[PDB]
Formats: structure tokens, C-alpha cells, sequence
């Protein structure tokens, strides 16, 4: 029997996508999708609506919190430290929330952050699931209860390791474990310290759910049902579908100049800025390789356009082989063209599934940002996918020779450890798109569902 689903997921454009995504495919198996959106948001969103006579947006107004910029509704228009006034928004539709459950009367309602929502929906016989688009890895690592248990004697020396039977080994950096230490403590919308917000979902919620497969995220899956006693489920990967817009022709004009392969397409998602000596070795370690590239990013703090922010003489030496572009593009279709022979991505998880799913070369430029970090780790000392641009272990910077290097190595036919990355590449991309794997995620996912509302 089809469930009916409300979905209310973050006010950011990497949750509202793949909660899209994972829509389209739920409304395919028949469910019903209640999609709740930022009001302006949701004119962006219709693209991925593939089939609207089953998923309905219904908009949110975003109301107003002092400081928020006036009529901002996601990540993607605020700088990342409004990102708490954001959260305090969120917290704030709780009245348009509460009377949106009580006239559609899902049967569950997935959602990110709003710990406040699980006592509203036990009211209403409706069942609640944290849904998040995040790597179980991050979630396990920074905010399972272990954790959570040392409260403010949690330190930076205590975040270098793993809390107490975590199912796996990485390394963080020194500076990695500071920034950890710090943020988890910091205000995210309406008073709540951050971890605090998380546990608080974890522990309140009927059920958990994560973007991903046994294959990969089932170690922390478990390890999370371990801990926090009830299901903890896995919707399959979220593999991308097909937008309703083509490829612009100005980017598939430009783009098919080139010879397969050889460009360099970098992106660090939509809510970052970097700082300009960082946006300026980046900038000159693509130049250093001598590739083609594109780089999608924001103008650095303290500038408004990309022209100003530029190194010097760069424009004039690049010429028509780099573009720095700082607009919205479809990078889903940009990663699909075969003239891109290297992502250099910021991590984030919806950027790491757009590249594990096509040929590019993955070089890791994770961003200061514990998913992110998590991410790079995983992808370059677990899976071995791609190669990540060394950072300081103190300072958190890269230099331009180390972007070069990172990129060269992946770039060269002849180099053993570009030939390794691309190969187990290959191995990861042929199990996230295996016939069976996604629709055999999606059959337990949907009984698993069936199960909490029964
Ligand atoms: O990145 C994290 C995360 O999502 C992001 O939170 C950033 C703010 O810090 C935002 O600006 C990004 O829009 C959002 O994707 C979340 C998160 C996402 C969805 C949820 O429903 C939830 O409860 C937590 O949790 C983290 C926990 C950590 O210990 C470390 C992290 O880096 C995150
Ligand atoms: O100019 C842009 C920037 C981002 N994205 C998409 O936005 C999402 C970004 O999610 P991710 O988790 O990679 O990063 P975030 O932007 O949240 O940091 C992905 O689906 C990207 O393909 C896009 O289409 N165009």
C-alpha cells in the first residue's frame, strides 16, 4: 500500500536536492510526497519534480529573525556564519508546520534539525524520520552518545580519536579536531549549542534514515542503531535523475572545445566563500597545470566580483583555456560531459556522489566543515577514489604547488597512483550503479517504512 510522505528537509540547496531526488524515486514506487519549501525556493525546484501529480510542493514563508537578510530563505543566500539565524527561522514555521501536518496527515514526515517536531507528530499518530543527506560517518563520529556524555569536556585531543566502538580508522589533522571542538559548541538556531540540536533529533525521532549503502555507509548505519536502540535505515545512494533543463548551450558550446578529458572542473558548492589568499592559490595551482578549467566559486571574503579577486595578470595569461565563474550552474550535467577529466570538489556529499558516478578524476579540497572532512578521509583512505591536496596541519592552508600536484598525479596516464585512484573509482562506480543495488536499497528502505507505520 502507497505511503503518504511529507518531507521538510533544511533550508539548503544540498538537502533540498537529493530529499528531491529520493521524492522522484518514492513517487515512482506510487507514495504519495507532501515537499515543503521556502516559498521563492520552490520556482528552482520544479525542475526536478518528475512527477507532479504525486509530488506537491507546498511553500513555507521564512520568517523574519534579526539579522537575517531580508527575503533569504536557504544557505545558498546567506554567508555561513547567518547560518544560526537561518536555524532560528526553521525553528519559527513551527505553527505553519503544525497546521500543514494536521490538514495533509502524512503517514511520516521526514526531516533535518527541528528536534521540536517528534512531540507534534506523536500527537498526531504520525511517525517522524531524521532524514539526513550527510555521511553516517560524521553523525557517528562527532555526535553519537559517547560523545555527547563528556558534554563540555569534550576537547580537541578527545576529537582526534574515534568515540567508543567506532567501526572504522582515519586520521584527522590538528586544526581538523580544533575546528570540531569548537563549532560543536557554538548556538545553531534559537539557543541550542549544535551537537546539542542533532542529539537532541537522534534521540527524540521514531526512526533515522541516511542517503547511502550497506556497501559502503553500512558500518556506521549499524553502529548507529547500536547505540541509539532503534532503526536506523538506508535509502540507497540518492543517485541523480535526470533534470527536465538541458545543458546550457553556453556551457556545452564552450565545454565541447576541448578534447575529452583534459579539463579541470572545480567546485566548492553554494554556501562557502573561500578567503582570497586561498581563493589565489587555488586559482594559480589550476594555472600551474596547464589544463583547461573551470572553477565555480564566490568572489573571497571581502569582494564582490570574481574580476577584482583575480591574481594579477591572470585573465590576460589564462586567456580562453580557464573560466572563474561565480553564478549557479548545472554542475550534474557539467560533471556528465566528457571533456571534464578532474573534479577538484570541496566534498560535500552530494558533489562526491555527482563524481563517483562519472569518469572524472576526484581530487579532494575538502572545506573546513566535519561532513566534509569526514568525506575526504573516507574517499581518500578508505575508498581510494581520488587524492586529497595537502593541507597545513596547524594552519589549515594549502599552497598552489600542492592543488598542482594533486591534480597532475590524477591527470597523468603514466602515474601508478592516478592509475589506483581511477581504478578503484571505476570498481566504486560500477557498485553505486550495479542494476540491483539502488532499487534492492530502495525495496528495504519502502518495507522498512511500512514496518514504522504498521
Ligand atoms: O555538516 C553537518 C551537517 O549538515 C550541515 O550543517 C551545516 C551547519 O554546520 C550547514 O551549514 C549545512 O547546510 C548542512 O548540510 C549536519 C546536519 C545535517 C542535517 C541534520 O538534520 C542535522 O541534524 C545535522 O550535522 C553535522 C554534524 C557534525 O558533527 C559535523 C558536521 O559537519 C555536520
Ligand atoms: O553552482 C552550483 C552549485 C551546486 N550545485 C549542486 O548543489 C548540490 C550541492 O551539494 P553538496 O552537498 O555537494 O554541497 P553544498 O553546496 O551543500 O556545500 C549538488 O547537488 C550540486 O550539483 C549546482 O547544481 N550548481
Amino acid at each position: 500500500s502507497s505511503l503518504h510522505i511529507a518531507m521538510f528537509p533544511w533550508f539548503a540547496m544540498g538537502h533540498l536536492i537529493p530529499y528531491l531526488h529520493l521524492s522522484n524515486k518514492l513517487a515512482k514506487r506510487g507514495h504519495k510526497i507532501s515537499f515543503f519549501t521556502p516559498k521563492k525556493t520552490q520556482t528552482k525546484l520544479e525542475q526536478f519534480n518528475l512527477y507532479p501529480n504525486l509530488i506537491t510542493f507546498y511553500p513555507l514563508n521564512v520568517p523574519h529573525v534579526d539579522g537575517l537578510p531580508f527575503g533569504a530563505e536557504t544557505t545558498s543566500d546567506v554567508a555561513i556564519s547567518l547560518g544560526p539565524i537561518l536555524m532560528t527561522a526553521m525553528d519559527q514555521t513551527q505553527n505553519q508546520i503544525e497546521l500543514l501536518l494536521t490538514q495533509l496527515k502524512p503517514q511520516i514526515i521526514f526531516f533535518d534539525f527541528v528536534f521540536w517536531l517528534p512531540k507534534i507528530t506523536q500527537r498526531l499518530g504520525i511517525k517522524s524520520f531524521l532524514y539526513f543527506i550527510i555521511n553516517p560517518a560524521t553523525i557517528s563520529y562527532t555526535t553519537s552518545p559517547p560523545r555527547m556524555f563528556e558534554a563540555e569536556n569534550l576537547t580537541e585531543v578527545d576529537l582526534m580519536k574515534p568515540p567508543k566502538g567506532y567501526p572504522t580508522s582515519f586520521n584527522l589533522q590538528s586544526h581538523e579536531a580544533k575546528h570540531l571542538a569548537s563549532t560543536r559548541k557554538i548556538e545553531f538556531g534559537s539557543g541550542i549549542p549544535f551537537s546539542v540540536r542533532s542529539y537532541n533529533c537522534l534521540s527524540l525521532t521514531d526512526a533515522i534514515g541516511f542517503k547511502g549503502c550497506r556497501e559502503i555507509e553500512g558500518p556506521y548505519v549499524d553502529y548507529l542503531q547500536e547505540q541509539f536502540g532503534k532503526p536506523v535505515l538506508l535509502s540507497g545512494p540518492v543517485l541523480p535523475e535526470q533534470s527536465k533543463t538541458a545543458l546550457d548551450e553556453k556551457w556545452g558550446s564552450w565545454l565541447g572545445g576541448f578534447k575529452d578529458g583534459s579539463l579541470v572542473y572545480c567546485a566548492l558548492g553554494s554556501e562557502l566563500k573561500l578567503k582570497q589568499d586561498q581563493f589565489h592559490e587555488l586559482l594559480l595551482g589550476l594555472e600551474l597545470t596547464g589544463f583547461p578549467f573551470l572553477a565555480i566559486l564566490k568572489p573571497p571574503v571581502g569582494f564582490e566580483t570574481i574580476e577584482d579577486a583575480l591574481p594579477e595578470g591572470f585573465k590576460e595569461r589564462v586567456k580562453e583555456k580557464g573560466i572563474v565563474h561565480s553564478g549557479w550552474i548545472q554542475q550534474q550535467l557539467i560533471l556528465e560531459h566528457p571533456s571534464v577529466g578532474c573534479f577538484v570538489t570541496h566534498c560535500g556529499a552530494g558533489s562526491i556522489t555527482e563524481g563517483l558516478v562519472n569518469n572524472c578524476q576526484m581530487v579532494l579540497l575538502p572545506q573546513l566543515n566535519g561532513d566534509y572532512i569526514i568525506n575526504a578521509r573516507i574517499m581518500g583512505r578508505h575508498l581510494k577514489v581520488g587524492v586529497e591536496v595537502k593541507k597545513g596541519e596547524e594552519d589549515g592552508l594549502f599552497t598552489k604547488e600542492s592543488v598542482y600536484e594533486a591534480v597532475k598525479i590524477v591527470m597523468d596516464d603514466e602515474n601508478e597512483i592516478g592509475r589506483e585512484v581511477r581504478s578503484n573509482h571505476t570498481k566504486v562506480r560500477n557498485l553505486l550503479l550495479r542494476h540491483d543495488l539502488e532499487s534492492s536499497c530502495l525495496d528495504t528502505f519502502c518495507e522498512k517504512l511500512q514496518e514504522l507505520v504498521s
